């Protein structure tokens, strides 16, 4: 709530099953949660789920701050091909501080880069993040 706001390092371990994430993913929806920390200066996995859906992504962890999560989504185009359309979506509800906030949506383009993102998205609460959005998302 009062400190600097850098860049994060990806670490190729975090690095590594971030790139696995989309490499080696289910048919089902995964979702892989990570924390640009400044006190680190490095972008780290705060966790990877499988098999879940998208109310679990937001619930099964209180946040308090802003933490994004991507996921990945089995989603099939007019291309005749089964797609893997991954988002991170950046969500900074109770608890987030504004430089914080600005923290994580600075470096948040950088991992777009890094992994390829197809999209990414921003909520500022917990609650309203669920299935209801995902069919007008895509």
């Amino acid at each position: 709530m009062t400190s600097s706001l850098t860049i994060c390092s990806i670490p190729d371990g975090v690095k590594e099953d971030l790139k696995k994430f989309r490499f080696s993913k289910s048919t089902t929806m995964n979702a892989l949660i990570l924390k640009i920390d400044r006190e680190s200066h490095e972008l780290q996995s705060e966790q990877l789920l499988n098999d879940c859906s998208i109310e679990e992504f937001k619930e099964e962890l209180p946040s308090q701050q802003p933490r994004f999560i991507l996921l990945s989504w089995c989603k099939k185009h007019s291309d005749e091909r089964i797609s893997y359309p991954m988002l991170l979506i950046y969500y900074c509800p109770n608890g987030s501080s504004p430089e914080l906030q600005m923290l994580y949506a600075g470096s948040r383009n950088f991992i777009v880069n890094e992994c390829h993102v197809s999209k990414n998205t921003e909520i500022r609460d917990i609650d309203e993040i669920d299935d209801e959005l995902l069919e007008s998302k895509f």
